[PDB]
């Protein structure tokens, strides 16, 4: 009854494609109304399309954030998918780069219900 692996792959691919061009309005639509993006920093989770919109607006509004799909998009048949990305930007006045594993869980309507992210900071200074 949930989205097949192929659908998940396509959806996450499209998600990356939407992030690449900074289509925030389109991105927010891919999430469920009560979607949740858990924090990888031990903060309380983002919840609702409003907070998600604000989050993506904040982080993508600048345009100075690069995101590259490094690994292939994998997915099971439990409506869950995973992918490996590299994020590159600069906070304050210090260059920053990190590898990120995104895990997305889709609902029966094909929208993102729960999303998790796992970081691995890239060595740059030494
Ligand atoms: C990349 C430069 C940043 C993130 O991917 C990022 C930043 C902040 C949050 C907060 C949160 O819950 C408050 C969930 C995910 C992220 C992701």
């Amino acid at each position: 009854n949930l989205p097949t692996a192929q659908e998940v792959q396509g959806l996450m691919a499209r998600f990356i494609e939407l992030v690449d061009v900074g289509d925030i309005e389109a991105i927010v639509q891919m999430y469920a109304d009560d979607a949740t993006i858990e924090s990888p920093f031990g903060q309380p989770p983002i919840h609702g399309r409003e907070q998600i919109a604000a989050h993506y607006r904040k982080w993508l509004g600048g345009g100075k954030l690069r995101v590259y799909l490094t690994g292939p998009v994998r997915a099971n048949h439990n409506g869950c998918g995973t992918m490996l990305l590299r994020k590159e930007w600069v906070w304050n006045g210090q260059p920053c780069a990190t590898d990120v594993i995104l895990v997305m869980r889709f609902d029966e309507q094909g929208r993102i219900q729960t999303e998790q992210r796992y970081w691995s900071e890239v060595n740059l200074c030494v």
